[PDB]
């Protein structure tokens, strides 16, 4: 998503 | 529609 960041999205999920 | 994929993102970078 454009709002969320990869640093956070690529930690809780992955 | 860029269509951002996590399967491709969360792998090449992280």
């Amino acid at each position: 998503l454009p709002s969320d960041d990869l640093e956070f999205w690529c930690h809780v999920m992955y």
